[PDB]
């Protein structure tokens, strides 16, 4: 009778903190393993192959366009991922957005993850890159729905990292349930039989 749930939390177990030291000046901000920007690219492709799972349902094929929880579509049809990586725009190029020199970096990826943790819905993050921070479907991304294992307040310790796949109910209407369950099954082999030494994943399709 709610939404359904496919859902990943994903752990960096091999990655090791690291400082961002902010320019010109600022106070020294630690970053937990899985905010390393090479991991956040890997997941961020992890997730784009989730999105384009297709499963096979007698003669049909289901995509994940298909079943999944689009509240602003027809107008805006992209499905609804709670991910850090939103904050990104689900981009590899936003991801490496930086203003730099050959010496100094004044704003890159930790800047606008700092900043859009604390106001997710902002359509420009107030820095040199001027990047939304709005999720792809419209919508805001709260820090404490996709990130765990910090500490109070502190997003950027997280130590995991959670991506939220909402799917539509389909209450009262079981044709369509059936080629929804069809693609979570597809999921989870998917999943199951993804092993990235860099992640550890734990992953979950509704009952």
């Amino acid at each position: 009778p709610f939404f359904r749930t496919e859902q990943l939390i994903i752990r960096a177990p091999l990655t090791d903190k690291h400082i961002y030291q902010p320019y010109p000046s600022g106070a020294d901000v630690p970053f937990g393993p899985p905010l390393d920007i090479q991991i956040l690219h890997q997941v961020l492709d992890l997730q784009i192959a989730i999105e384009n799972i297709t499963a096979s349902y007698d003669n049909e094929t289901v995509t994940l366009q298909d079943i999944c929880l689009a509240p602003l579509s027809p107008y805006n049809t992209n499905c609804t991922i709670l991910s850090v990586l939103n904050y990104f725009q689900n981009s590899h190029s936003v991801l490496d957005h930086k203003k730099g020199d050959d010496f100094f970096v004044y704003a890159d990826y930790h800047t606008h993850f700092l900043y859009c943790v604390r106001a997710p819905a902002s359509l420009n993050d107030t820095s040199l890159l001027h990047d939304p921070c709005l999720g792809t479907f419209g919508g805001p991304v709260f820090p404490w729905l996709v990130l765990g294992g910090y500490d109070d307040q502190n997003y950027n310790n997280a130590t995991a990292l959670v991506i939220t796949f909402p799917v539509n109910n389909y209450y009262n209407d079981t044709e369509k349930l059936q080629r929804a369950q069809a693609w979570e099954k597809e999921f989870i082999n998917f999943v199951k039989n993804y092993k990235n030494p860099n992640l550890t994943i734990s992953f979950t399709a509704e009952r």
